């Protein structure tokens, strides 16, 4: 029942958000030290991903995330029949914008099938976090 699904944060299907950050898109892509990541993530911004899951299970979520402020949090949601369902919310340690560190994001039950997942800038700060990737492990 072991399984591992790595998702590159830059590989979102769509991004969204109201915060006026002056960029072409509400969330942007950059590279640092060979790591391609999303940045300019503000409060209320989000990134959507479509994920195929062959093996049903209670997956553990790990993020390769950094932040340069206090009050950034990653909320992981799944779109369940046209309504977003909040799964976990994880504060991101303030250890530097480009300093990605493994971050435990809790667990989420995923059935065998295809899931729309959203990562949302849920924290209190105007500025939230940068993200290299996340992994779902069973
Ligand atoms: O004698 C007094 C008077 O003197 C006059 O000469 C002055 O004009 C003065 O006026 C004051 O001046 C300052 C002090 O009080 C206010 C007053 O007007 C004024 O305060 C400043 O106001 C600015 C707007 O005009 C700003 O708000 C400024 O705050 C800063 O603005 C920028 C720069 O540093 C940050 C700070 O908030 C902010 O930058 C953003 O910071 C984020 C972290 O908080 C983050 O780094 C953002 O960048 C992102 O970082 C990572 C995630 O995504 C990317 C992205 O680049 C990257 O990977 C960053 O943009 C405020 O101090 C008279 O009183
Ligand atoms: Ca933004
Ligand atoms: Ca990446
Ligand atoms: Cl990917
Ligand atoms: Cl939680
Ligand atoms: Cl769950």
């Amino acid at each position: 029942s072991t399984a591992s699904i790595a998702v590159e944060a830059e590989n979102f299907n769509a991004v969204g958000g109201t915060f006026s950050d002056g960029q072409a898109q509400p969330v942007s892509v950059y590279t640092v030290n060979g790591n391609t990541a999303i940045n300019y993530v503000n409060q209320g911004d989000y990134a959507d991903y479509t994920i195929a899951v062959a093996q049903a299970g209670n997956y553990t979520i790990s993020y390769q995330a950094g932040s340069g402020v206090t009050g950034g949090s990653i909320e992981f949601l799944v779109n369940e029949n046209g309504s977003w369902a909040s799964k976990t919310v994880t504060a991101v340690p303030n250890q530097g914008w480009d300093n990605f560190q493994p971050l435990n994001g809790g667990s989420v039950y995923l059935s065998a099938g295809t899931h729309q997942v959203r990562l949302h800038g849920a924290g209190s700060n105007n500025w939230q976090w940068n993200l290299d990737k996340f992994t779902l492990s069973n």
